[PDB]
């Protein structure tokens, strides 16, 4: 509340709803499992981010699932955020770029982890409106990472990958990704 | 019935229910798939 | 119960791991876990 306090709209959104109603999802950035997909399909995957003309899509989805004992009658509440990447831009040349097996390159995502989400009892966890009044500039950029690990011959089969996300700007907790939901 | 004939509580039990309304899941033990996990995952595993 | 499987260099990494677990007093349906439910 303090935080939030100058403003109107936050802070009358935020009184709406008690301190035991809302929880922070400290979702893990860097523990994730082994990135599993096909050869050919990678390959495609980096032909096409290198040398595509359509714009490609990049969604980031979340999904709560919350206890049906309680009562409710909807017992999950899921919404996306879809960016477009334009050819040739900065960031789908980037990833074209990452996919190389370069040891340290990094990308960023502007945009794209709204930090505020509600959950109400139907199935759209909209991010909140007020306390992202922009809704385009207030949702946290994304530094996304691609780790290798060798084992063992094929090149870009020859060895294990995975994903490893964190928050944009990150001091001290760059392995975790904090997520305020109010649910009603 | 017969294995938990003696006990009271549980004959009563079983005997609430119908014989064909009770069912024995044979989950397999060794025929899993292959532990996925990132090798920093599996070193902080074992380290913590 | 941990098993290993040589492919093929990192150690750990190098090669297939997966798990099988039994029950704890099996003498011959070892690779199989009973489990008996009851639905209204």
């Amino acid at each position: 509340s303090q935080q939030f306090d100058p403003y109107p709209l936050a802070m009358q959104f935020i009184s709406q709803y008690s301190p035991e109603d809302i929880v922070t999802a400290q979702i893990e950035g860097s523990s994730g499992a082994l990135w599993r997909i096909s050869p050919p399909s990678r390959a495609q995957m980096k032909q096409e981010l290198y040398n595509g003309t359509a714009d490609i899509t990049l969604r980031f989805t979340w999904n709560f699932q919350r206890d049906l004992a309680k009562g409710g009658t909807v017992e999950y509440t899921n919404e996306k955020h879809t960016l477009e990447l334009a050819p040739n831009s900065t960031a789908r040349r980037q990833l074209a770029q990452l996919l190389e097996g370069r040891p340290d390159q990094s990308v960023v995502i502007p945009h794209l982890f709204p930090k505020y989400i509600r959950a109400p009892n139907g199935p759209e966890a909209n991010p909140v409106k007020q306390l992202q009044p922009d809704e385009e500039e207030d949702y946290l950029g994304v530094r996304i990472q691609l780790r290798r690990e060798q084992v063992g011959g094929t090149k870009a089969s020859d060895f294990l990958e995975w994903w490893v996300i964190e928050l944009q700007d990150c001091k001290a907790d760059c392995n975790l990704l904090p997520m305020v939901i109010f649910s009603d």
